[PDB]
């Protein structure tokens, strides 16, 4: 399935290429971005990573400002949310439904050593493909899992609180009014500059204060919610080493480097959580110097690109 960078991103391009829908795909896997919000922070809600979520917005605007391609969101009740289902299965094929991930549990913590895995109502995004008298089929393209669902479990999913947010049946319908196709080097030129223009380099420097202060933070679950957050910038330096090799693109040299600088903060996050460590200031170090490199890679991109 198509990854994406989050699980909006993963669901929309899915889509895309099960109905090859141009320009969807390139411009989610061109996509640079990062963001922090404090407040969400001392929620203890998803307050970092490459998009605020859980429908990432400035992906839509991209997608309406570069390939004149909406994405329109419905919202439906208990009583029509699977008569709706029907009808649009038989028009497009597929539905994108926002669920409750508390009833997926696509992901497998065992393998990173984590078996105390507390079953958390975090909003996600599904394809819809079948509807049944008594289960549906849907696929979780994030997590390159599909399964049968029961519709009681399906209908619940659809109607939950969230800590994001109340669901109630939300889909989201993607439709070109007249699709403008890009070159990838002009949808990096734009990202790039907006991300150096809009200093998003500074919201790591932010987060990297912001870890620093919790040295004496006796919950640790933020360090699990920033280490799930940091995948997004992750699979976005994954998604342009991929367009660099299937373009042939000149970019700066440190691009493998950062990745690696993100899979070990990643990596320290993780450790700090699961009591392997007591070092918020080796953290916050290599969060703070990544956002100098950051910075510096962006200004890169748009002399040699």
């Amino acid at each position: 399935t198509f990854q994406g960078y989050n699980c909006y991103s993963s669901a929309l391009g899915e889509y895309a290429k099960q109905k090859n829908i141009d320009q969807v795909e390139n411009i989610i896997l061109s996509q640079w971005s990062f963001f922090f919000d404090e407040e969400q922070f001392y929620k203890n809600q998803w307050y970092t990573g490459a998009a605020d979520g859980p429908v990432d917005v400035v992906l839509n605007e991209d997608l309406r400002n570069f390939a004149n391609i909406e994405v329109l969101e419905h919202i439906s009740s208990e009583s029509q949310a699977i008569d709706e289902g029907r009808k649009v299965l038989e028009k497009h094929g597929l539905q994108i439904v926002l669920m409750d991930f508390y009833y997926m549990n696509s992901f497998n913590w065992k393998s990173l050593s984590r078996f105390n895995v507390t079953r958390e109502h975090d909003p996600a995004f599904a394809v819809l493909t079948q509807i049944n008298e008594n289960s549906v089929h849907i696929i979780d393209p994030y997590y390159h899992h599909e399964e049968n669902m029961s519709m009681e479990d399906f209908i619940k999913s659809r109607n939950s609180m969230t800590k994001q947010g109340k669901i109630s049946f939300n889909s989201y319908e993607i439709f070109s009014n007249g699709t403008k196709k890009s070159n990838i080097k002009e949808l990096l030129y734009y990202r790039f500059n907006r991300y150096l223009q809009e200093k998003m380099f500074g919201k790591i420097t932010q987060f990297g204060q912001v870890v620093k202060k919790q040295l004496d933070n006796k919950d640790r679950k933020w360090a699990f919610t920033g280490y799930n957050c940091l995948n997004s910038v992750v699979y976005q330096h994954q998604n342009l080493i991929n367009l660099q090799k299937k373009f042939s693109l000149e970019m700066p040299p440190n691009l493998q480097e950062l990745l690696d600088n993100w899979a070990l903060i990643r990596k320290k996050l993780f450790e700090y959580y699961s009591r392997g460590s007591y070092n918020t200031e080796e953290i916050s170090n290599l969060i703070c110097k990544v956002a100098s490199s950051e910075e510096q890679f962006a200004q890169e991109v748009l002399k040699v690109l």
